[PDB]
């Protein structure tokens, strides 16, 4: 328990993020093996993922606390294994839709890990473990992306061999998940009413409410910028370089966030306001760039934006866990993720849709920068009001 409780947890996160074939799923489907046209992939396969993610996430956060966080992690690993099995053995569109449903399950089942890190360790070590786990997860993502790109570009492996490597890594990740310490049954746990009442009582607290609003709104803006950053530049090797550098800086900043010594009652709002203002500036930098010999600055801005967000994420998770005097950390995590996805979808429908305020990608990023600026301004006003009522 001295090393294989935290070191093993970080290793499991790192190796569970290892999926070399994850970033090449769409080219694999649009390849000689699967022989799928663009129409089938674009508007018959990925819609299943987009429309099922929330439908899977809704029970996930309700069940992860009661079943404890180990079964949900094992389910996520098995769902990734099923995703890759369907990738290697699917022939029809229905198989790919089922694979995307399992992928939505996998993406919904990460709050289980994000809370399991807190459930394992004493509350006095919440900040460091939150940083360690996020650093390990982002290092795993970076390693998976770099390994896949190396295997497909400089290496001469096919998309099938890369997917076989990913399946082997997922099998090893499942084996690792099979040896995770399941926490105690917990005093907590209709039960729904109990968890809803506890969620309300805990949201009454100021430290949890402040970082839950950040999770709902800053993450929604983060995912809007990250998802639309690829279309903005495309409207190539350097794009993957920017993504990998962003992921590495995010891992470094998440690791550093577990060592910062800040009194999280007077400068918690100020830190959020400063980070959000910096993110607004970086998104404006990503938006207002049109010089051909300036893409290095755009990539640096994107890297710094992702680094700032992944620096504040472990702080948010540790502050939410420490402000919860109940085994409902994953319920709050999932509720925040669900509301962040709802806000992201709403902003996507407004800024990017024919029915809504239809705008090009550059105007979309300008709107995202304005949104981040509004969030920063709100957090600065909240910090000023909190400091005035000392």
């Amino acid at each position: 328990s001295w090393r294989h409780l935290v070191c093993y947890l970080c290793f499991y996160g790192f190796m569970a993020q290892i999926r070399p074939g994850e970033s090449f799923i769409t080219p694999y489907l649009l390849g000689p093996d699967k022989q799928f046209t663009r129409e089938q992939v674009t508007n018959e396969i990925t819609p299943v993922l987009s429309y099922s993610y929330l439908a899977v996430l809704v029970p996930v956060f309700l069940l992860t606390d009661y079943l404890r966080y180990t079964p949900v992690l094992l389910l996520q690993g098995l769902s990734f294994v099923s995703v890759w099995l369907l990738l290697l053995l699917g022939h029809s569109v229905a198989h790919m839709q089922l694979m995307e449903l399992f992928y939505s399950v996998t993406m919904a089942a990460r709050i289980a890990y994000s809370s399991y890190i807190f459930s394992l360790v004493r509350p006095a070590r919440y900040q460091r473990v939150a940083g360690y786990s996020r650093a390990a997860v982002l290092l795993g993502v970076f390693t998976s992306s770099v390994l896949g790109q190396l295997l497909v570009t400089v290496g001469r492996v096919s998309f099938s061999t890369l997917n076989y490597i990913s399946l082997a890594f997922l099998t090893f990740s499942v084996v690792l998940a099979l040896f995770l310490k399941r926490p105690k049954r917990s005093l907590f746990f209709s039960v729904l009413a109990r968890m809803l009442r506890e969620l309300g009582d805990s949201l009454r607290r100021p430290q949890l409410r402040l970082w839950s609003l950040w999770w709902v709104f800053n993450s929604a803006g983060y995912y809007l910028v990250v998802y639309y950053v690829h279309i903005l530049w495309n409207e190539r090797v350097y794009n993957f370089a920017a993504d990998a550098a962003s992921t590495l800086l995010g891992a470094i900043t998440s690791f550093a966030a577990g060592f910062v010594k800040i009194r999280w009652a007077r400068w918690s709002k100020l830190l959020i306001a400063g980070v959000t203002a910096t993110q607004a500036g970086l998104v404006f930098l990503l938006a207002h760039t049109r010089h051909p010999s300036s893409i290095w600055l755009c990539y640096a801005a994107f890297v710094l934006f992702r680094g700032s967000y992944q620096f504040l994420v472990p702080i948010a998770t540790f502050q939410i866990a420490s402000s919860l005097s109940k085994e409902l950390c994953a319920l709050v995590f999932g509720v925040n993720t669900f509301f962040a996805t709802i806000v992201k979808t709403i902003i996507t429908f407004i800024v990017s849709d024919v029915r809504g305020l239809g705008l090009p990608v550059r105007k979309q990023f300008q709107l995202y920068s304005v949104y981040f600026l509004i969030l920063s301004i709100i957090y600065f006003l909240g910090a000023m009001l909190d400091g005035l009522r000392h």
